[PDB]
């Protein structure tokens, strides 16, 4: 199985924004976003790919990548990701 990719998950988690209702009336999903990691450390261009869920929580989801990039890895040369994104009304 993968390593740090599940630890940058819980951080990017951790500043995505869940609107104050979506608990109440019941929302939840996941989004899918590509982007990369440049070998100079830096993270750029995110952009959504397929969604089953709100496109106000797609427009939050994809921030959250660039919210929590202080926090990524260095890849070995700036290839590609493509990457699914959970929300949950579940503590998680």
């Amino acid at each position: 199985s993968n390593e740090f990719l599940m630890k940058i998950q819980t951080a990017i988690s951790s500043k995505n924004r869940y609107p104050k209702m979506a608990q109440i009336r019941g929302i939840e999903g996941e989004v899918l976003v590509s982007f990369t990691i440049n070998a100079d450390g830096s993270v750029t261009d995110i952009k959504v790919v397929k969604s089953n869920t709100t496109d106000i929580l797609n427009h939050a989801a994809l921030e959250a990548i660039k919210s929590a990039a202080h926090l990524f890895p260095k890849p070995e040369e700036t290839v590609h990701l493509k990457i699914p994104i959970a929300y949950s009304l579940k503590e998680d």
